[PDB]
Protein backbone atom coordinates (compact mmCIF):
# COMPACT_ATOMS: atom_id res chain seq x y z
CA UNK A 1 0.00 0.00 0.00
CA UNK A 2 3.05 2.38 -0.13
CA UNK A 3 2.83 4.68 -3.32
CA UNK A 4 5.62 6.66 -2.77
CA UNK A 5 9.23 6.35 -1.81
CA UNK A 6 9.14 9.10 1.22
CA UNK A 7 12.72 10.42 1.82
CA UNK A 8 14.07 9.68 5.41
CA UNK A 9 14.20 13.32 6.47
CA UNK A 10 10.75 14.40 5.82
CA UNK A 11 9.29 11.39 7.46
CA UNK A 12 10.86 12.80 10.31
CA UNK A 13 9.40 15.69 10.01
CA UNK A 14 6.02 14.06 9.72
CA UNK A 15 6.42 12.56 12.98
CA UNK A 16 7.79 16.27 14.34
CA UNK A 17 4.44 17.54 13.18
CA UNK A 18 2.04 14.58 14.81
CA UNK A 19 4.57 15.25 18.02
CA UNK A 20 3.76 18.95 17.93
CA UNK A 21 -0.43 18.98 16.98
CA UNK A 22 -0.20 16.03 19.57
CA UNK A 23 0.97 18.61 22.30
CA UNK A 24 -0.83 22.10 20.64
CA UNK A 25 -3.59 20.83 18.81
CA UNK A 26 -6.15 18.04 18.37
CA UNK A 27 -5.33 14.59 16.34
CA UNK A 28 -6.83 11.18 16.10
CA UNK A 29 -5.40 7.59 16.68
CA UNK A 30 -5.97 4.79 15.20
CA UNK A 31 -7.18 3.70 11.53
CA UNK A 32 -11.08 3.82 13.05
CA UNK A 33 -10.86 7.56 13.70
CA UNK A 34 -8.35 8.42 11.03
CA UNK A 35 -10.40 6.89 8.20
CA UNK A 36 -13.53 9.39 9.94
CA UNK A 37 -11.54 12.53 10.13
CA UNK A 38 -10.65 11.53 5.89
CA UNK A 39 -14.10 10.69 4.81
CA UNK A 40 -15.65 14.02 7.15
CA UNK A 41 -12.46 16.35 5.25
CA UNK A 42 -11.44 16.76 8.56
CA UNK A 43 -8.08 15.82 8.20
CA UNK A 44 -5.16 18.01 7.15
CA UNK A 45 -2.96 14.92 6.89
CA UNK A 46 -2.91 11.54 7.29
CA UNK A 47 0.31 10.07 8.82
CA UNK A 48 0.65 5.89 7.35
CA UNK A 49 2.48 3.66 8.83
CA UNK A 50 4.26 1.31 6.51
CA UNK A 51 4.91 -1.61 8.74
CA UNK A 52 1.53 -2.70 9.40
CA UNK A 53 -0.03 -6.20 9.21
CA UNK A 54 -2.03 -7.54 8.37
CA UNK A 55 -1.71 -4.92 5.40
CA UNK A 56 -5.72 -4.83 4.79
CA UNK A 57 -5.92 -2.82 8.27
CA UNK A 58 -4.47 0.73 6.26
CA UNK A 59 -4.61 -0.70 2.89
CA UNK A 60 -7.81 1.53 2.24
CA UNK A 61 -6.12 4.98 3.47
CA UNK A 62 -3.81 6.07 0.38
CA UNK A 63 -6.79 5.51 -2.13
CA UNK A 64 -9.55 7.67 -0.09
CA UNK A 65 -7.03 10.17 0.89
CA UNK A 66 -6.90 10.43 -3.16
CA UNK A 67 -10.41 10.20 -3.70
CA UNK A 68 -10.41 12.73 -1.14
CA UNK A 69 -8.13 14.62 -2.10
CA UNK A 70 -6.66 14.99 1.86
CA UNK A 71 -2.79 14.88 1.70
CA UNK A 72 -0.84 12.33 3.41
CA UNK A 73 2.01 10.84 3.90
CA UNK A 74 4.20 7.57 5.21
CA UNK A 75 6.26 6.77 8.03
CA UNK A 76 8.60 3.64 8.38
CA UNK A 77 7.63 2.72 11.95
CA UNK A 78 4.01 2.03 13.49
CA UNK A 79 6.00 2.12 16.93
CA UNK A 80 7.72 5.33 16.06
CA UNK A 81 4.36 6.76 14.83
CA UNK A 82 2.53 5.96 17.81
CA UNK A 83 5.34 6.97 20.15
CA UNK A 84 5.05 10.41 18.53
CA UNK A 85 1.32 10.52 19.07
CA UNK A 86 1.86 9.69 22.80
CA UNK A 87 1.47 5.99 23.27
CA UNK A 88 3.98 3.18 24.40
CA UNK A 89 2.53 1.07 21.40
CA UNK A 90 2.58 1.52 18.04
CA UNK A 91 -0.15 3.51 16.16
CA UNK A 92 -1.02 2.13 12.53
CA UNK A 93 -2.31 5.52 10.97
CA UNK A 94 -2.53 8.90 12.85
CA UNK A 95 -4.94 12.02 11.72
CA UNK A 96 -3.89 15.92 12.33
CA UNK A 97 -7.06 17.34 12.34
CA UNK A 98 -5.93 20.53 14.01
CA UNK A 99 -2.24 21.87 13.62
CA UNK A 100 -1.30 23.25 16.71
CA UNK A 101 1.51 24.86 16.39
CA UNK A 102 2.39 22.32 13.73
CA UNK A 103 0.16 25.01 11.39
CA UNK A 104 3.39 25.86 8.83
CA UNK A 105 5.24 22.10 9.13
CA UNK A 106 2.16 20.36 7.67
CA UNK A 107 2.04 23.13 4.73
CA UNK A 108 5.43 22.01 3.43
CA UNK A 109 5.04 18.22 4.48
CA UNK A 110 1.95 18.57 2.35
CA UNK A 111 3.76 20.81 -0.40
CA UNK A 112 6.27 18.28 -0.21
CA UNK A 113 4.51 14.60 -0.64
CA UNK A 114 2.34 17.04 -3.84
CA UNK A 115 5.66 16.89 -5.95
CA UNK A 116 6.10 13.20 -4.51
CA UNK A 117 3.39 12.17 -6.40
CA UNK A 118 4.47 14.19 -9.33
Amino acid sequence: YVKFEVPKELAEKALQAVEIARDTGKIRKGTNETTKAVERGQAKLVIIAEDVDPEEIVAHLPPLCEEKEIPYIYVPSKKELGAAAGIEVAAASVAIIEPGKARDLVEEIAMKVRELMK
